């Protein structure tokens, strides 16, 4: 019912405050709501244009992360978060035009060789996210982004909809065991959750789903996950490869990381530096 914020800063953030932005414009970005435009003045990202947003009933949970930054093409950053007033600001990558992956889920029927576009940019960006020293956790559909031309946009922060509180708050649906069990984990927990987010693109539906958070645990724990026979060999072998319990076993975890998934037969037709450049059309344009 209220939003939670997880920003994961550098180790050398500098912190900010709203003098340090000039106001530009005043956006209606439809998903995205009231959008100010602003131009950072001071510091190592002086000049920058950022989207800031202004959020009157949030919470701002900030976390320590495992050479100056570049842009990649498939993630968005949350660079400042600062609360003043009872407000939290919020700035952000400018992303004119995006929207969100939910709403084209829910209009869609993807195919196989849709998934294999969207996760492919999808598995660049978790990478790229886990060499900054990001681990998700609870990696899902409501951090995926899509821009103008339709591609995917991984939000490099957290959020979620949040009685005592919790330091962390995950929706249980895409937590992997080793995260269920608060044991400790890695960023092939990550991966667990990039094979949930490929079975719900597949399938529609969760792979592990009870009536209460503490069924759908155990299901996660223990539960035998019914493979979809609609899905090709290709496909059901990705998956069984993602929902190993032992994060040890599970496609990723190994020292190659992504280069593991990348070479999966399901991913065979991807020419990864040409979906790099951006050079391949996304499935469906918003
Ligand atoms: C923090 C979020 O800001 C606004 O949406 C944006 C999001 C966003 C992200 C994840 C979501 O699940 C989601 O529903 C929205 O992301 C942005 C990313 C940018 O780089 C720039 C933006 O202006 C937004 C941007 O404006 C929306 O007002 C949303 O209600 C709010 O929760
Ligand atoms: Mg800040």
């Amino acid at each position: 019912k209220e939003i939670a914020i997880t920003h994961h800063v550098k180790e050398g953030h500098e912190k900010a405050d709203p003098s340090q932005f000039e106001l530009l414009k005043v956006l209606g970005q439809g998903s995205f709501g009231k959008v100010f435009l602003v131009k950072k003045i001071s510091g190592s990202d002086a000049r920058q244009l950022y989207a800031m947003k202004v959020l009157k009933k949030a919470t701002l949970k900030v976390r320590d992360r495992v050479l100056v930054e570049v842009n990649h093409p498939f993630i968005v950053k949350l660079h400042y978060a600062f609360q003043t007033e009872g407000k939290l600001y919020l700035i952000l990558d400018f992303l004119r035009g995006g929207d969100l992956f939910t709403r084209l889920s829910k209009e869609v029927m993807f195919t196989e060789e849709d998934v294999k576009f969207y996760l492919a940019e999808l598995a660049l960006a978790l990478d790229h996210l886990h060499s900054l020293g990001i681990i998700y956790r609870d990696l899902k559909p409501e951090n995926i982004l899509l821009d103008e031309e339709g591609h995917i946009k991984l939000t490099d922060f957290g959020l979620s909809k949040e009685k005592k509180a919790y330091s962390f708050c995950g929706t249980v649906e895409y937590m992997a065991p080793e995260v269920v069990n608060r044991r400790g984990h890695t960023q092939s927990a990550d991966w667990w959750s990039f094979g949930v987010l490929m079975f719900e693109m597949l399938t529609g539906t969760l792979p592990f789903q009870g009536k209460d958070r503490k069924e759908t645990m155990t299901m996660i724990l223990k539960a035998k996950l019914g493979m979809p026979q609609f899905l090709s060999p290709e496909a059901q072998s990705l998956l069984r490869m993602l929902f190993k319990r032992n994060p040890a076993n599970r496609l990723g975890a190994g020292p190659d990381g992504v280069e593991e998934i990348k070479r999966h037969s399901f991913f065979s037709t991807i020419d990864w530096n040409k979906l790099y450049r951006r050079e391949i059309h996304p499935p469906f344009k918003p």
